[PDB]
């Protein structure tokens, strides 16, 4: 942290943050989500780190140079060490990135190492060739270098996340599954983890070996599961929780805004609130029923009347604001409400549905009130406006993802953020292969399209080609655009730190303090 001239720092400093719900795991590895990369960001570090403001800056890496884009060597400064006093080395790296690729991993980020274009993992990820593959060498101790298939001139931003953070060989080998348990865990991040409580709480401390240790503040940082927005802002308010999850309630929202409104921090989040439809399962293998499930969902309504928190009314699944995203408006968005409504229901009737034989099935969402009282909206809305009937089923967390990844389930709340601040951070998740492509949307001409995009030399071309892969996901209704995000949350006063300027939201509690209140 930078803590500014004249702040009176409070004596005791300990932070207390909600996560929105129980960590999928702590393993670098085995994890896709928000809730879990927050714990992760202060646990792994990578090569390289969000700086205040999101931008990528040192992390392990202290230096690093490209050549052609395509061959990245890092420089890796020598004081980096894990939580047991031993040094963090280039070959930590080689070890990690390839248990990540390896099959029998398994990882839902098995796919960051095809976006990032790394050598030869097309083959290892289909059990083609061995991990050992992998296009990455540690050259020695302090340096590791890897070799991508074809330039990838943004490549150095999709290293702040945690997939491609090390992890530690000898405690995985060694204790394999419970490697994250308190007693056997090993860290190289900010703090080190003290206490696991599953439905309780994490509680993190200071790692005095981590390299920028002599900046780290907050001394000990605790994380709950709350996944009740109402809850939360409930601890909060009686003085628990120091900083809620960023997912508000409708109940209180407006509430809050006129209560304490110093509190309130709104700022930019590249993240797309959506219906994911599972694409291989009848009915919703027919574009006609998931294009009349986009259209029939009125925007207007969700977005101004039923959430009315800053969000944008969605029709893509990029946000029109990721860095480098020119997106085309579809003339299906400018329509008045009533005349998507009429086509919907033309199309729903064209693919087989009466009212004696409607279009029934589930809408999936993980515990929340948030998306709790927007499915019950969603429902109703398709209810009046198309007359389908949806059974809502609301899942833990944990079980959600894993139902997802399973892909039998009809329709299910999602929601994306950005790794990295570029439109393929987004679209790379729709191609054929992908292990995040939970929607098991499949198409050709979409995956032509992203291919094509590193097959150019100008970001212009490539601004052309995501545009054209967002209009050819929305031809096929692959998913139902709902709102772009913001990040709102409340921060306590005393919070220093936090400055809402990373539309990522990539914090650091090493980089927050406590003011004295």
């Amino acid at each position: 942290a930078d803590v500014p001239a004249g702040v009176q720092l409070a004596d005791k400093q300990t932070l207390v943050r909600n996560n929105g719900s129980e960590v999928q795991s702590l393993d670098p590895h085995k994890i896709e989500g928000v809730p879990e990369s927050n714990v992760s960001r202060d646990l792994f570090e990578g090569l390289l780190i969000s700086d205040v403001e999101g931008h990528p800056s040192p992390g392990v890496a202290e230096k690093w140079e490209n050549k052609d884009f395509k061959v990245w060597t890092f420089h890796l400064r020598e004081n980096a060490k894990w939580s047991d006093g031993t040094p963090v080395t280039a070959h930590d790296f080689v070890y990690s990135w390839q248990r990540l690729a390896d099959p029998n991993t398994a990882s839902p980020y098995a796919s960051y190492l095809q976006y990032g274009h790394i050598a030869n993992i097309d083959d290892i990820i289909a059990g083609k060739k061995p991990a050992t593959d992998l296009g990455v060498k540690a050259l020695d101790d302090h340096t590791f270098e890897v070799t991508l298939s074809e330039p990838v001139p943004y490549f150095y931003k999709l290293l702040v996340h945690p997939s491609v953070s090390p992890v530690p060989k000898s405690a995985v080998e060694k204790f394999g599954d419970k490697w994250t348990q308190p007693a056997n865990i090993v860290t190289n991040g900010a703090y080190k983890l003290k206490n696991w409580v599953v439905n309780e709480r994490i509680v993190l401390e200071r790692n005095p070996q981590y390299w920028d240790n002599a900046k780290t503040v907050i001394n000990q940082v605790t994380y709950l599961p709350i996944s009740s927005e109402v809850t939360d802002v409930n601890r909060y308010r009686s003085g628990e929780i120091d900083m809620t999850y960023n997912n508000m309630p409708i109940e209180l929202f407006q509430k809050l805004k006129k209560e304490i409104p110093n509190e309130v921090r709104v700022d930019p989040y590249l993240c797309t609130y959506y219906y994911e439809i599972n694409n291989q399962k009848a009915p919703f293998n027919d574009v006609r029923v998931r294009t009349a499930l986009k259209l029939a969902l009125d925007r207007d309504i969700i977005v101004n009347k039923v959430k009315n928190q800053g969000d944008l009314p969605a029709y893509s699944y990029t946000p029109p604001y990721t860095d480098g995203a020119k997106l085309v408006e579809p003339e299906w968005f400018k329509w008045s409400q009533q005349k998507r409504n009429e086509e919907a229901k033309k199309l729903l009737a064209e693919a087989g549905f009466t009212a004696d034989k409607p279009l029934t099935f589930d809408l999936l969402y993980n515990t929340s009130d948030l998306h709790k009282k927007l499915a019950i909206a969603v429902a109703s809305i398709w209810k009046k406006n198309l007359g389908v009937n949806v059974n809502l089923e609301n899942q833990e967390w944990k079980t959600f993802l894993d139902t997802r990844h399973q892909g039998t389930f009809d329709v299910a709340r999602a929601g994306w953020c950005a790794d990295y601040n570029e439109p393929t951070s987004f679209l790379n998740t729709m191609l054929s292969d992908s292990s995040n492509n939970t929607a098991h949307y499949k198409s050709p001409a979409f995956d032509k399209l992203i291919a094509d995009t590193l097959k150019v030399a100008d970001d212009t071309q490539r601004s052309e080609l995501y545009a054209k892969a967002e209009q050819q996901l929305d031809k096929d209704s692959a998913i139902v655009p709902v709102y772009y995000y913001v990040n709102a949350r409340l921060v306590k006063p005393w919070v220093g730190g936090y400055t809402g300027k990373d539309p990522l939201d990539n914090i650091y509690v090493k980089n927050l303090y406590i003011i004295k209140h």
